[PDB]
């Protein structure tokens, strides 16, 4: 599913993502925009460590989900990676909350640091009424 900007903003909000652990909704939006363009079926394989990133948040299989084909994988989110390619984002949001509970916070995602950190991200939610 390819969410439309404000449709995702409103949903992330009802799922308690706005201000989750100090992270603004505009920031979760910025991450999602650069990670998948709001596409829940997005995937990216990493030849280096043989892992794959899944979903709109691009959650990696080496540490967060189990896809059954990644060496030395840990399943911190305790979920099949396939659960993160679904139209219903409840599981992706729950697993994103776990990722940010770690010391690094949202800085775990390189795209966020390169494209969102310390920048104006208000555009991501302006007009959504959130």
């Amino acid at each position: 599913k390819v969410f439309e900007r404000c449709e995702l903003a409103r949903t992330l909000k009802r799922l308690g993502m706005d201000g989750y652990r100090g992270i603004s909704l505009a920031n979760w939006m910025c991450l999602a925009k650069w990670e998948s363009g709001y596409n829940t079926r997005a995937t990216n394989y990493n030849a280096g460590d043989r892992s794959t990133d899944y979903g709109f948040f691009q959650i990696n299989s080496r540490y967060w989900c189990n896809d059954g084909k990644t060496p030395g994988a840990v399943n911190a989110c305790h979920l099949s990676c396939s659960a993160l390619l679904q139209d219903n984002i409840a599981d992706a949001v729950a697993c994103a909350k776990r990722v940010v509970r770690d010391p690094q916070g949202i800085r775990a995602w390189v795209a966020w640091r390169n494209r969102c950190q310390n920048r104006d991200v208000r555009q991501y939610v302006q007009g959504c009424g959130v």
